[PDB]
């Protein structure tokens, strides 16, 4: 339905308030039975794209759980269908859906891979469309954060690091940023560390974080103007104490950006719940000047 699709997009677009408005509208879609209807219509050829178009915008934390419990196979399939359509409007929708389905759990990451979702993302990594590539880089970051060790062998077998490096060197800041985040998360796997160190992608972090204001970057893309979920950030906390100094810097930069976003929402309480305060205080007093200043700024913004 075009009217609901426009309501939710307009809601997400509201600076500051959009997080709470979109959250509520997406919960309403589930409670009214609309989400179940979308999932049933996403296998009907005439209704697939319109259904997928709306699904891509409503895969919040609680709706991701609903999809996993009631019809993951159907939603993964419509996403794959969209990546094989000649229209770039479709490819963006399909990769966007897959991007969000990688933000639920280790087991769900395994099922999405099993059903071909990762194959579709990697296929689209060879496109030139910026929006699609942004979805791809974000999807691989999410998979790196949520996949767990059980999915790290599969990424190695499929040479996911190889696919990430060209995205890390992309000139677009959003493609580069989330490709680097995925790399910074994957270097915790020593098998992947050697390939990362060989690539030199981690050398891109220091120029980026020192040349980008966290707040301004938070406004660079409507798709992430409200930051990430608490469960996404919970999984990023371990990178604040990563082996690689470059990874700690990027994680510290991100939490500084998120602190500013959550401050303007009034949601700084999430950092205490995910046990990020003590991790940030640890960084705020460490000798790493770059990560230390970002972590200190974050704590001030949390208040
Ligand atoms: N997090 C944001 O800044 C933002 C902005 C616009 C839409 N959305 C929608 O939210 C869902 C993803 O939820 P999270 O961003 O909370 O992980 C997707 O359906 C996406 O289209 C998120
Ligand atoms: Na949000
Ligand atoms: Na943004």
């Amino acid at each position: 339905l075009e009217k609901i699709n426009e309501v939710i997009r307009r809601a997400w677009a509201v600076p500051t308030h959009g997080h709470e408005l979109g959250y509520s509208l997406c919960n309403s879609l589930r409670q009214s039975g609309g989400l179940d209807l979308l999932m049933k219509n996403c296998v009907k050829p005439d209704l697939q794209f319109s259904s997928a178009q709306l699904l891509e915008q409503c895969l919040t934390t609680e709706n991701r759980k609903h999809v996993v419990d009631n019809g993951l196979d159907k939603v993964v399939n419509v996403a794959c269908v969209c990546t094989k359509n000649s229209n770039m409007e479709h490819s963006r929708v399909g990769t966007g859906i897959l991007e969000h389905l990688f933000k639920h759990s280790e087991g769900t990451c395994s099922d999405v891979i099993r059903l071909g979702g990762l194959d579709a993302v990697l296929f689209e990594c060879r496109t030139s469309d910026l929006e699609t590539l942004r979805h791809c880089a974000s999807a691989l970051a999410n998979l790196s954060l949520y996949g767990g060790a059980e999915n790290q062998e599969e990424m190695i077998l499929r040479k996911v690091p190889m696919w990430l490096f060209p995205l890390a060197f992309h000139n677009d800041d959003n493609i580069k940023y989330y490709a680097c985040l995925a790399i910074a998360v994957l270097v915790a796997n020593k098998e992947i560390e050697a390939e990362v160190l060989k690539s030199g992608c981690l050398d891109l972090v220091e120029p980026f974080v020192t040349s980008h204001d966290p707040s301004a970057f938070a406004r660079s893309n409507l798709a992430h103007a409200h930051g990430q979920s608490k469960h996404w950030l919970k999984r990023l906390v371990p990178v604040l104490s990563s082996n690689r100094e470059e990874a700690r810097n990027l994680a510290a930069f991100h939490f500084c950006m998120e602190a500013g976003i959550k401050r303007e929402q009034g949601n700084t309480d999430i950092f205490r719940e995910i046990n990020a305060i003590e991790a940030l205080k640890n960084v705020a007093s460490c000798p790493n000047a770059i990560a230390s200043k970002f972590a200190a700024q974050a704590l001030r913004l949390i208040g």
